[PDB]
């Protein structure tokens, strides 16, 4: 079973569960066997006392949330809010500290507004990418959404976690506009213009007046977000996805050099993604279809996969947006930036000879169509879980290839296949390492945990820091931001103790604890 | 003279001034007659005990700032930070509360970095738009800056106040990336990746890890910003400014309807500005050159000015950016959106027959060239000060014209000329009212103060709220954001008391006081 959270009497916990049950009704308080949906689905720990949720409560309304939060204060019980809790590779729905009651906000799934003239939506945390896409299609509205690679997750939760997608609206939190928040004391606030009664501008103007605070409720335990606005891209007048491939692994140095001017200037309109061979292949193939051995793939097999699949060692999947004349012009600039590189190949969808193909999968993603089929890389090695590591770096060939060499060697010494991606947002490069592992085998869990720790350690030392991580690694990633004896987190701790003096909101999120657990 | 701030002994103040003088050296502590630079230059109050600064201290370094702040705590003296304090129409350098020691950061004017590959700058608060433009030109770097209408002011201070400009980088705070902050206790923090020692990514990636807090130091008294990064637009491959004019005052309803789709989609790349006749004329003419009477201008004079100056009743000044093919395409969409409106006229600079002309002034602004000559509207009526009122509204003809009728009537009943502007950022319309008044005449001060109060009152009631205001009106503008008995400001007060328990930072900025003055 799961243990009580330290400092919390068994009487006080059962008093809390009863008063929660009055608030949401007895049907919506979960214990015992009902609680396995809220486990980490991709186990990393070998210790079964860690990241174990104790109960779940699922309110219907903002006001029920406040009532819980007030109760949680009275009995000093901690809560762990999830919008839908489909945060795979980050912990799923599970809390950092054991003993935590999960506040599940699935049921709060109303789409309050979708406005076509102004290109926005106002949504509760329960609304998924699938629900929002389907609503938009059904009503015939000319708006695109921006989806991660799995659309069963939360428009809100993903944005609060600094999620990304693959359209020009790829920076989810950046497109957030207006929120309603239940503070850790149980008071309700609205940010920006929503603080102004009678406004029709909540989702039109981010700032409102005075200190801009939306951001303090992202990657945070300073409040529970119960409503959130997000800007939506008007349907454009044109759309052309492409794939550029490169033959050699060393190609990533010059390729990254040429993306810099294109990205900084905005000639490329979405995030640029340059994916390694195995990461792309694993969408439509598995390792055992190409190699017998338990080890990572030898070079000769890599060549086979390249020739079969029409993929390079690096694969740049992008998309043009806008009227055909603009697209033609941007394409001339993009293509010309890469033409002189030996081995380079350029494809539009018509030129892909396979009808089950990387480019045809990612054409859907790059126009905001949510889909299940990215999760296919999970099957590369017979079926397991994934871990991601995605630190930030300057957009430089030299930083690109250093990260590639550093990571690929260690991943491969550990017997995993190198699956990596060079992503660029706007001025920021991320080298994303994804490691598929057997979540059911404790010997591979020990291996993966150690590998992850080392990668983080070696990346930080070169200046590369993580921006989003798994519940398990939250403290570790916090300790990377340590300038002036951890001055930043001390300020976080100061705000935490002011908004949450009893520390009853997600103790340990982003490595923020509060005075009682510190 | 100026009075001591309430609650502060005369001994304690002179102890503070001495220990400040040890910190920055005696040359850099200002009293008595040295203190008139830091008065409000555009007097609104008739009471000479209000917004009166008591002393000024001008440190050299971040560490001097911290020392002051620690001293300020010991003796409970309040500080009012200005970067350069050239905040005209908002109070200049003056504090809301009297008695406040001005912390002047002019001397901290080093440009720490300008990076061409990555399109950013790292600047101290003392750096003006003029200094940054001149540095960029001198070193030959292909970067544009984004300037307000007066470039003698602070890249930092303007961004912290939510300032705007007229290029695609018009949203200044939005382009902010990374800051160093001295907290009200005197500790120093860096946000985002700057918290990570050895980073080369401080100005490349906004968020870093965990709660995003940059925004809490804008329009705020939660800290003193001592360094700040800002993204800079790479020099584009082309640039074509334009002016579209319209004959009738009612034209602003359809004009605003057609801008909506263009702005939401981003076809117009900079903020759209549609300026009333007098606001544009006053750049190159004065009232007395057209009309004798003390009143506002009659219609017959308006017609004269239109025919002389080749200006309409509304004037849409915009600019295309990028390679000629993209510009041609965007122009076709823009022009076609307006062609069917009776009286419409379209001009590029070549088609302006005057060599001292609105379009040739604003061509400079819309490519990031700082210039003095906007301040010319100040001379319309013989020379005075300005007040601005710029609330937010949905991008709607109906909201545009309601605001026009509401404001123009009252401004004109009060004997001022209607000078207004319809601006659009991205999804946000602002009706900006600018009122030029005689700052030296107390009867016109009473009039302007009353008018301003009424405008605010009538605009709020229709859903339109102010986002930036004069020191004098800060409390009033705060009280507009009152949903749930002022729940938002109560949270601001909570964070204020946690970061600033002794309340020694800009008491009253954005209507935030702290527990000792509340
Ligand atoms: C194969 C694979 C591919 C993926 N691809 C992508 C991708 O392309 N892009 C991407 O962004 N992600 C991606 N992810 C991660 C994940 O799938 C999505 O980000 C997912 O949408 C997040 O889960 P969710 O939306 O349910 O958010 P939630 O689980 O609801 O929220 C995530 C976290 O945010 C916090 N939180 C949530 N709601 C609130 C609230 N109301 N108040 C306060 N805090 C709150 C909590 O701490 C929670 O743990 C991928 C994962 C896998 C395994
Ligand atoms: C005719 C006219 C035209 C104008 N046109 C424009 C325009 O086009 N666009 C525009 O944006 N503005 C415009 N303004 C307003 C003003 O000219 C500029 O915004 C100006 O640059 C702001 O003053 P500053 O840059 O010195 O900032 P400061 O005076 O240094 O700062 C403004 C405020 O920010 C806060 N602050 C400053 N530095 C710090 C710090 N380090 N830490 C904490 N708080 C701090 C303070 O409360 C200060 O009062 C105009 C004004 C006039 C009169």
């Amino acid at each position: 079973a799961a243990p009580l959270p330290e400092g919390v009497s068994a009487e006080a916990m059962s008093s809390a569960l009863d008063r929660f049950a009055r608030i949401v009704g007895a049907d919506w308080v979960f214990t015992e066997d009902k609680i396995t949906p809220y486990e980490d689905p991709y186990t990393i720990s070998n210790d079964e006392t860690e990241h174990r949720p104790y109960a779940a409560v699922a309110p219907a309304s903002t006001e029920e949330v406040q009532e819980i939060v007030r109760v949680a204060n009275e009995f000093g019980v901690p809560l762990w809010p999830v919008s839908r809790g489909k945060n795979f590779a980050y912990g799923g729905a599970a809390p950092v500290m054991s003993g935590t009651v999960v506040l599940d906000m699935n049921r709060m799934n109303r789409i309050l507004e979708v406005n076509e003239e102004f290109g926005y939506a106002l949504v509760e945390p329960g609304v998924s990418y699938f629900e929002l896409y389907d609503y938009i299609q059904e009503k015939g509205l000319k708006l695109w959404i921006d989806v991660p690679d799995g659309g069963w997750g939360s428009v809100v939760g993903n944005a609060l976690d600094h999620g990304i997608g693959y359209t020009p609206y790829g920076d989810h939190f950046a497109m957030q506009c207006g929120m309603e928040v239940v503070l850790p004391n149980g008071e309700v606030v609205r940010t920006g213009m929503g603080a102004m009664p009678g406004n029709n501008t909540w989702q039109l103007f981010k700032y409102g007046y005075g200190p801009y605070v939306d951001g303090i409720f992202s990657q945070s335990n300073f409040g529970v977000v119960t409503k959130m606005g997000i800007w939506l891209m008007p349907e454009p007048a044109g759309y052309r996805p492409y794939l550029i491939t490169f033959e050699n692994e060393d190609d990533i140095e010059t390729v990254t050099e040429r993306l810099r001017p294109l990205k900084v200037a905005g000639v490329i309109q979405n995030g640029a993604t340059v994916r390694s061979l195995v990461l792309d292949a694993a969408i439509t193939r598995t390792k055992s279809q190409y190699y017998d051995g338990d080890g990572p793939i030898p070079p000769s097999v890599a060549k086979t996969m390249m020739a079969d699949l029409d993929l390079g060692m690096w694969n740049f999947c992008g998309a043009l947006y806008g009227p055909p004349p603009v697209m033609d012009t941007l394409w001339t600039a993009i293509r010309d930036s890469f033409a002189d590189i030996p081995g380079v190949k350029f494809y539009f969808p018509e030129d892909r000879r396979h009808k089950v193909d990387l480019l045809l999968h990612r054409a859907e993603t790059m126009k905001g169509v949510p889909k299940l089929t990215e999760f296919n890389f999970l099957n590369w090695d017979g079926g397991g879980g994934h871990v991601g590591f995605s630190p930030v770096s300057p957009i430089t060939g030299k930083d690109a290839i250093k990260q590639y060499n550093m990571v690929s060697s260690r991943v491969r010494e550990y017997g995993f296949d190198y699956m990596g991606l060079l992503a660029i947002g706007w001025r920021d490069l991320h080298h994303v390492t994804v490691i598929v592992y057997d979540k059911t085998d404790p010997d591979e869990r020990k291996k993966l945990d150690e590998l992850f720790n080392i990668l983080v350690d070696e990346a930080a030392a070169e200046g590369y820091g993580e921006y989003r991580t798994h519940i398990r690694y939250m403290d570790r990633i916090a300790k990377t931001y340590s300038w002036n004896d951890n001055a930043l987190w001390k300020m976080h701790e100061t705000i935490k103790d002011a908004l949450d003096p009893n520390g009853i909101l997600a103790p340990g999120k982003s490595g923020i604890w509060g005075k009682n657990r510190r």
